[PDB]
Parts: C-alpha cells; structure tokens; sequence
C-alpha cells in the first residue's frame, strides 16, 4: 500500500522510475503529456502492481489540482512525489533565445513543479512518517556554464525550494530531497535541440554518461530511506564528467 | 549620456536608486505600475536630470517589449539596468500558503525578470564597455529560513540566471551582477503581510537594518565599477544580521 | 578482493563502518591512534572478514605514508578510502576560543585528510574501475553557525578539495565523494566539550539525531556504486533537524 | 588614528593595498617574510603615514602573537585586518603534486590566517564600531577547476571561516568580508610555478586581468563601509572570465 507519484513518466527518469519502484511493489501514478505513451506504460505494468495514469501538464495548476483530488482511493495515499518533470531548451547563448523558450522552461520546471507541489502539501503531510518530496534538480542547479541560462537558474529555484520546504515541513516527518543529475542519455538532449538527434548523438559519444536507471534506482534509494533520515540534496555526475578551468575571453 | 533603467522605482530601493544616481547626472527611466507615484518622483528630480517614465508591470512580456521600443533617443541607450522590480508574500509555513501568492512571485521575481532582461539584452549589448545588468537578490537566494520558501527559491534563480549570463555574454563586455542585500526596512514587508505595518513594525525594532538608499549607494557603486571588473555577487547584510544554529525539533 | 582503508575507527561512523563493510564480505584495514579499541575490534570482526589494524595518527604524514607502505599483499589494494577521521572542539564563540584547539582541528580535520589522500592517491589511481575516495564532510561546510567556526570552514575545505580533486582525476575512474552528515549521537560532541558527557546528552535529548550506522550504511552506499557513477555531494541530516530564522541582534 | 594591518604586504595585492590606506591618511602597519621589501615600502611611504614593519612568518602562531603584543600604542589600536598572505604552489593535477607543497598551502592560507585572527581578536573587538577582519579568497573558494586542488579548498575555508565569525561576532560591531578575486596580475603565478615566468604570462597574455590597486582599492572600499553594514562576500571578476562548460572525459 506505498504509492509514488510521477510526473513526466512518459520518458527518461519517469519512465524509469516507474519500472523500479513496480519492481518493488509500489502503486504507481504515472502522469505526462503523451497520453498513448502513459496507455502503453500501463499495460506492460499493470501485471506487477496497481498503475493509474493521468493526462497532465503541470503548467496548468487548476488540471493538476484536479487530477489530485479525483484519485481513486486506491491511489490517493501517496508516500513519495517525484518532480521529475522537466526540460531544457534553446543551448545557444543567452542573447539568442526566443522568449517563448524561456517561458516553457519556467512554466514547467519552476511553476509546473511549484503546482504539483500545493497539490499534494495536505496530501503528504497527512501521511507524515516516511513521505518524501523527491525534487528533481540538477548540476546545472549549482554550476554556470554557457547555454544554461534559464535551465540552470529554474534547477537553482529547485535547490533552495527543497532547502525552504524543510525549514517548513519541520516536525511533518515528511522529506525533501533534490537529486540533480548530471549529464544522462535520455530524451532531454532531444527535447533541448527541438529534434536534432544527431546533436543528441555527437554530445554522448565516447564518453560514459549516466543512464536513466541510474537516476531511478536513486529515486528508489531516496524515497526507501529511512523515515528520521533526509537528504538535503545528491549531486550525482557520471565519473568522466566535471569541471573545466574558467573561460578567460583572449584578444 | 549615461541612463538607468529602473524597474519598481515607485518605493524602496527603486525609488531610492533614483536619487542617487539623479545627483550623479545620470539620466534616469523609471518604471514601475503606481504611476502616480511616479510622477511624483519625476517632477523632484526632472529639475537635476531629464526623467522618462514608464507605466509598465514586469509580468507583461508583450507590455515590456513595447514599452523598450517606445524608448526616446535621449534614453534608448541605457548603460545600467537595475532588475529591482520584486515582492515577497505569506510569510506563513509553505503548507498554508495560497497558489496565488506562490504564483505572483513567480510571475514578478522570475518571469518578470527574464522579461525585462530579454527585451534590453540588444540595448545593453550594443552599449558595451560599461553596460551592466545589476539583479537584486536576496540572501534568501543563498540562506534557507521558514517562511521564504517561494521567495528564497526566486531569489535563487536570480543567482543562477546571473551567473549564466555572464557566461554567454564574454566578449561583449556586458557587466552581470547580482546584489542581494539583507534585511532593510522599505515597504518590503507590508507587502509580504497584505498590508500589516504592525507586523512589518515589530521587525526592524530595536535593530540597524539597511537603509532604502543605502542599497542605492551600492548599486551606484556597482554601475560606476571600472569596465575591466564585474562583481559577479555581492551579499551585503547589516552587521546587526547573522545566522542563528540550525533548527532542531523536539519534544 | 575489496579492501576499504578507514580512518578514525575507534569509535562513531569509523567503528559502525568498520561493521558494515565486514557484513558484506569488505576486508578492512582500520586506523587511530586508540590502539586497544583497536585490538578489540580486530578480534570482533576478524571471524567474518580479514581485518588489518593500524596505529596512526593522521596529523603524521611520515606515519601515514609508512603505514600504507607496510601493508600486506592481502591489503595493498585499496578500492575505498574513507577519510572519516576528524573533531571539532570549543563550542564557544570564536572570541573566547584558545588557538590550540583551532589548530587541532585544522591538522586533523584538514592536514590529516590531505596527508591520507596523498599517501593512497597512487594505490587508488592503480586499482582505477570501482574506486572511491569517500571525504566525510559536514553540513558546517556549507551552512555557518554560531560555534562553529575552524570546524565548519575546516568541513568547508574538505567540500571543495573533494570537487577539486575530480577536476584533476578526470580519465582514472576514481570517485570522489563529499559525504556531509547532520547531527549524529556519537563520541564526536564528547570530543568537542573535551569529555562532557552530560553536555553530550543535553545535546541529543528530546529529539532524534542520526546514528552511527546511518553514516556507516551511507559509506557503503557510496562505496559500492557502480563504477560510472559518481556522488559530488550527499547533505543528510536527520529529518527533525533544518535551518532557523535569520539572527538579528537587537536591543 | 586609522591603523590597518596588512600581512603579506611585500608584493601583489599587500603591497598595492599599503600605498591606497596611505592616501587616505591611516597609519600602516605591513608585515611579510621579506625584509628588504618592508624597509622599501617604509622609506617610501614614512612621509605620507607612520608606518611599522614586522618580519612576521604567518605559519608561527608564537611569532603572530608576540607581534601583536610588541605593537607601539601608534599602532595597536587596528581598525582594519586584511588577512591577505597567501599561496599557490604546483598547478599540475593533485596526483603528481608534493605533499610539501600541499603543507605550505595549508600552513599559510588556513593556519596562517587563523593565527593572524587569533591574536587580533581582542584588539578589534576593543575598537567596536567601524572594525573590519577582510579575509582574502578567492573564485577558487566556490568554484572548482582542475590544477586546484588545495589552494581552491583553502579559499572554501576562508570563506566559510569569515561566515562563521559573524555568527560569533554577533552585536560587537566588528565586520567580516570574504573578498574573493579573480585572476591578477600579482607576481601570484610566478612563486605559483616556482618561478616560471614564461607560464606567467601566457596566463595574462591577451586579456585584461585584475590589478593589484583594483584589489586594493576594493579593500578600502570595504573597510570604510558604514559601520552598520557587512559584506558577506563579494566576489570581483574581470569582466573577460566566466565559467566554461562542463568537463567530458571521451574517447
Ligand atoms: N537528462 C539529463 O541530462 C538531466 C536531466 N535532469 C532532469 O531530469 C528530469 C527528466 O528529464 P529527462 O527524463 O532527462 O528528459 P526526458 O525528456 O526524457 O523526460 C522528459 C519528461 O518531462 C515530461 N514533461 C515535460 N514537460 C511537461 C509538462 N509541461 N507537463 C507534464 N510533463 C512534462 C515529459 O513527458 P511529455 O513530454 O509526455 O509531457 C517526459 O516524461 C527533467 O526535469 C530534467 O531537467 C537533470 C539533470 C540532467
Ligand atoms: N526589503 C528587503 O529587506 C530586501 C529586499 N530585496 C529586494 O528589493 C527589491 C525591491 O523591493 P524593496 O526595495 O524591498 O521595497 P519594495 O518591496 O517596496 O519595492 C517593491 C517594488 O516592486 C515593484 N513591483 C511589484 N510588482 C511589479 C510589477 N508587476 N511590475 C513592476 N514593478 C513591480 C513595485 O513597484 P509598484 O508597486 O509601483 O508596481 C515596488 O517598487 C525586491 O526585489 C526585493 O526582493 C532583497 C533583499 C532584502
Ligand atoms: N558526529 C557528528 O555529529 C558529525 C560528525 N562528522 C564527522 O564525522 C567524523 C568522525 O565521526 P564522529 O561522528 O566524529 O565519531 P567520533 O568522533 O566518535 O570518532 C572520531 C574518530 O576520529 C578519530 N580521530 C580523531 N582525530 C584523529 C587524529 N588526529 N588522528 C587519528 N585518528 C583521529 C578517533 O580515533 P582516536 O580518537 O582513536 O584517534 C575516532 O575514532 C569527523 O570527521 C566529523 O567531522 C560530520 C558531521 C556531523
Ligand atoms: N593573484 C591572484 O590572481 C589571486 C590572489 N588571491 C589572494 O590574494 C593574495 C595576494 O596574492 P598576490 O596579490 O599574488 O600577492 P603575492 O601572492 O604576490 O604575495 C602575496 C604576499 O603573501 C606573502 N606571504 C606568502 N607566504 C607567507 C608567509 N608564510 N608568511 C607571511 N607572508 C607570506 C608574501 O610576502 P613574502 O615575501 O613574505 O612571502 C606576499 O607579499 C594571496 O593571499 C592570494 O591567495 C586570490 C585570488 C586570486
């Protein structure tokens, strides 16, 4: 009777993490935009544990404020909330990026993640001992480097959101958690161009990044720890990943 | 000459900002919804410099694009722009906040940022040497407490949003800093309580908090930095200011 | 066979490791300076698993560096080093702190970890798939509070060398890892109030701190990833602990 | 009078920052390793201010605190303590650097600065209003880059350091600063690279890096701030560096 909610479970870490914790016996509540990809998810896992999708984009806060309060009973104890949802757009520098694109981002990774939290505050907060809010974040979150711009800054509104969460949530019992991934091969890259798959092979090839069950079994990890534990935040890079020296503009 | 675009000049830091760069003969263009509080502001200082007011809410991209092209030439070419235009709401527990609220902030501190930065960011690239874009913060942006958790989080991205521009805009000489100033005594706090200036009067009691055109006299010094250097942040707090130990719940 | 290299295995998240690690089959090589704690935990653990111990003292660099020279066959091949060894002392404010004190932490909690890394870094770089550097760091490495004052910017050290290091191991497939517990019911407050035993229970009374084997099994944890992957940073503290309102003196 | 105490003032950032205190009239009193270094800067700047010299290693606590008690009554009422000797040694990766090397970063940059403080405490809480302790980082202190290693942690721990006394210092009046600056022309590189002045400058070659009097002038900027203000940090760039992308090992 342990229920995790998922939103974006069509793809990369959602997708993922919907098959590691059905492995472990979890109700699942997958959401997303690509209904017949949620239709598809279902079916090859209802066999192992109770699934129930939902057509969402979190950028609407009265749909998923809906989709909260019209969930089975079966379903709307929820131990662990996953904000997964999430992407980058537009990699060129700052001063040439289309507005609309900078909109998108914080619709979705800031207020997207920012309304499926209202949403489920009473919810895990009614369960109390070993709920988890599991905030998807990201390197980016904590390091500039040219292209990021708005990503990086909504995935810095992800850090301290967590941070400011706990200093609320205290005595709840319920966590708050930012996982922020580095580099990984899944969609992201692909949504990021607006569909250049060959940038999205010429960026992974040769090196070693991290795959989307790396982050899901680090989902899984968060959201099975101990109830007195709490995670203020993972910072998980693939090892052939890190830092360069500083750009230094040369004449 | 050299101008100032101001947004929120109407109280505070904004309004303050417009003194002292007035007795320094910078031309000033001041932005803000009360217009009639702006116009207040310009008929005092069009005596020392030539004043151009905008009526213009920083939540409206379509309001902003237009409200940069409608620019006179004695003021199109701005060397400064000062994102000061910011709020902070329910200062309650994140569990018992309105969406709402949580959304105003959002649409002012984060979207209403990258609004006025997109729509400048060929005026101030076109400048050069000088030009800097100086983005209020806040030590929330850094520093978690209970009862930031949106604002904390905006301001985060603030931080992160600055950083990144610096990192697209090398070579074009476009200074990129972010102020985040501490507790200072403006109408800062009468906004965050709806209105209550005796909440917003127990604060700030018995304490030297910063002064409104203390900020100013440091965001001047940020715009008056010689071409070669840029402050990437600057956390500026009065002495009175610190951090107590971390918050332990009990029995 | 795997073998971890443990500083600091007398007592707290050294000890509980040392249990951990032998649990899963780990050979152990444990240092200190307690010799007959020691003595009694090789003969605790030496059924299960081989156990090394040494006499050291961390602040010794030529004692570090002969003691890793003098390891047997069936030790020599390190695949995690964990530099857990460290104290903190004189919870005062800085003011009224004596210098010894400050220094003592700075050769153990700063000095010693750098002469542990420089004696293993060649064993580390030649076992190269699966190897790990696990630095125990602190939330005082991030987060400032009054008492703390070399040990957090001591912890704080340990933050960053542990990032810069991978900038430099980039290509050897050695993991670095800044573990970074909360507050934990060990010997570490004994320490620092220089034996107050009833200070260390006034300290931990009423609420639920982490223990020793919280940490331990974090070690492993991070220990036993796989070997493309890599943890920057893991803050965890104890979910009834998180951060308070911002100090301001008043009058 | 106004009496600063500078250490590392025989080159670089201290010996820039002796001759901007003398033009505004405060008396000096300037400490290094050097000899025939202090005694020139004493003959050229007797005629402006009184200025007193110490041979003063920083890596002996003894040496610290008998200068500090040996000071004329001209000079040991401090107003101002920059704490701005430091080093770098070996800008190769950390595996092939000396532990010597390593030593003497940590000697200077970390216990070198604690005893500077240690002895001084007291004297500038005497002061009270107006007293300020600069603690000299660095970029380095915050972000990570390869050939780093110590020198960028011990600017972590400068940094956590000056956060941490403030939270001890807490209604004495007395500031503390982290002035973290980016790269400079200071004679840095070339006791960096044991004295290889052609890799000193193919660093500066074709850019504009800080000089030694836009430091200094930043330091008295920050010391003659209000006494009611503290800047956390700040930290000054040229506007020709920023941050480039993520490190990638391939192939
Ligand atoms: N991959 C990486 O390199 C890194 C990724 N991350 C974060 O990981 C998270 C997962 O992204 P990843 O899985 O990598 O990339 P994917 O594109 O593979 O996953 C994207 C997911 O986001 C969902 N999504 C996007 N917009 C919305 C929306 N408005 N409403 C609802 N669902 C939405 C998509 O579902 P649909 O399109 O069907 O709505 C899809 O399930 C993101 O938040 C990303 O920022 C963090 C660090 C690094
Ligand atoms: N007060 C403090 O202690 C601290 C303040 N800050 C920052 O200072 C900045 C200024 O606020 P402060 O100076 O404190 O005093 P105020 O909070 O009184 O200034 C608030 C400004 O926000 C402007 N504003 C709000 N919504 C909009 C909008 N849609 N379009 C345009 N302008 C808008 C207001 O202009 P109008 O109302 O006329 O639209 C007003 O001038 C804020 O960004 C705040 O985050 C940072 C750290 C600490
Ligand atoms: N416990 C807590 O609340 C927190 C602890 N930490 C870190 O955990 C680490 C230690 O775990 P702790 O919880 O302190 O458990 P303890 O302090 O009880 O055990 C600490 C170990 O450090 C060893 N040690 C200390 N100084 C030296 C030295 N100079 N040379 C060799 N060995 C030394 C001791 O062995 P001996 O005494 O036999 O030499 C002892 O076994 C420290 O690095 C501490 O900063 C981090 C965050 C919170
Ligand atoms: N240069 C740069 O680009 C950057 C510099 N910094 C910091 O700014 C400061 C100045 O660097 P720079 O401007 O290059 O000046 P230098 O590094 O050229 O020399 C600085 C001073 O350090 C003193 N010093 C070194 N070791 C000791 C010691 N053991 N005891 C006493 N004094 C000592 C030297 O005097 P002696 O002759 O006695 O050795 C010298 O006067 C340093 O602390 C550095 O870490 C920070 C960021 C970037």
């Amino acid at each position: 009777s342990k229920v995790v909610f998922i939103t974006g479970a069509t793809s990369g870490f959602g997708e993922a993490a919907a098959q590691v914790f059905a492995d472990a016996g979890w109700s699942l509540v997958l959401s997303g935009r690509r209904f017949e990809r949620l239709k598809t998810l279902q079916d090859k896992l209802a066999s192992q544990v109770p699934v129930h999708i939902i057509e969402l984009d979190v950028r609407d806060s009265d749909s998923v404020a809906a989709a909260v309060a019209a969930l089975p009973a079966d379903f709307a104890d929820i131990t662990t909330l996953i904000n997964n949802a999430g992407l980058a757009l537009s990699p060129q520098p700052a001063q040439k990026v289309d507005l609309d694109d900078w909109k998108t981002m914080i619709d979705t990774n800031v207020t997207g993640l920012v309304n499926v939290t209202h949403a489920l505050l009473p919810t895990l907060i009614n369960h109390g001992a070993g709920a988890s809010i599991i905030n998807i974040g990201s390197i980016a979150g904590q390091w500039p480097y040219p292209g990021s711009h708005v990503y990086g800054a909504s995935k810095a509104f992800v850090k301290q959101f967590s941070y400011n969460l706990r200093c609320d949530l205290l005595g709840t019992g319920v966590r708050v958690t930012d996982l922020a991934p580095g580099i990984a091969e899944t969609e992201f890259t692909l949504v990021r161009t607006k569909g250049d798959q060959a940038a999205s092979d010429n960026l992974y090839r040769g090196t070693t990044p991290l795959s989307a069950r790396d982050i899901a079994e680090q989902m899984f990890y968060i959201a099975t720890l101990p109830d007195h534990m709490n995670i203020n935040r993972v910072e998980v890079m693939p090892v052939r990943q890190a830092w360069q020296p500083f750009a230094i503009d040369r004449d």
